[PDB]
């Protein structure tokens, strides 16, 4: 993760409060822009709130959260990371209601992908994968952040059956996460199961039901999601397949 000095981070801007504590906006001099998590809680926090940049600290992807540092040889203890002008996913997704075409969102879903392949090859499981822990900047580049739950209370309607079954995480239920992040993505931020209760998407999902394709989303992106919700995990495609597919849509616009 690497120690920082408090001297070179400088706060400008509180851009909103998370679990653990405040959430920020600063800068980083040596200038850049920076994000900053500052914790204000006792030991049962820090230890999972620093836990969390240790993981981030192993990774170095395009598509994942870059980690700048950490201050907790000093007060307030605080995580450095990448700035993401646009914040959330989830959230900016249902600021821009219906604004992106299908190619851009599908590029952003790509990069996603790309870093979630990135993190699977690292034998890394995120285990809480969805849009809401998903950062884009203002080159609409989408990346996978929030890595608390990662192992190398999580959403029912966004964990796979044997995930939640027989407490079975891989690479596989993530597959299958992601599946329900493509379908916030192509319904701009939309509840996945609406008002359904988690007992009735369990016992849905177990009947054979599965979430319909979003408004005006090509037929074969939502194909993929129902591959990705398979399930037997065996028979879901690997995010290397999944990022391959969704270039192939890319490279060829018509296909979509």
């Amino acid at each position: 993760a690497k120690e920082i000095d408090a001297s070179c981070i400088k706060i400008e801007k509180v851009i909103g409060v998370g679990e653990f504590g405040e959430v920020c906006s600063g800068r980083l001099k040596v200038e850049i822009c920076v994000a900053i998590k500052t914790l204000k809680y006792t030991d049962k926090q820090r230890r999972d709130f620093l836990s969390e940049a240790s993981i981030m600290g192993q990774f170095d992807h395009p598509n994942i959260i870059h980690l700048e540092g950490v201050v907790t040889k000093c007060k307030p203890v605080m995580i450095i990371t990448e700035y993401m002008e646009n914040g959330s996913l989830d959230a900016f997704l249902r600021k821009n209601d219906g604004r992106f075409t299908v190619i851009q969102l599908v590029g952003m879903l790509r990069g996603i992908g790309s870093g979630m392949k990135y993190l699977s090859d690292m034998s890394a499981v995120h285990r809480d994968l969805a849009a809401r822990n998903i950062l884009v900047n203002s080159n609409l580049v989408c990346k996978v952040s929030d890595f608390g739950m990662s192992r190398v209370k999580i959403p029912i309607r966004w964990t796979a059956p044997e995930a939640i079954a027989y407490r079975k995480f891989t690479s596989a239920s993530d597959v299958w996460s992601y599946g329900i992040v493509m379908w916030e993505v192509m319904s701009y931020g939309e509840r996945p199961y609406w008002d359904m209760s988690n007992q009735d998407v369990i016992k849905a999902i177990e009947e054979g039901y599965r979430l319909p394709p979003p408004m005006d989303c090509p037929i074969a992106l939502h194909q993929l999601m129902l591959d990705c919700w398979q399930k037997e995990r065996s028979d879901r495609p690997k995010f290397g397949q999944i990022v391959n597919m969704l270039d192939k849509l890319i490279r060829n616009p018509n296909s979509l």
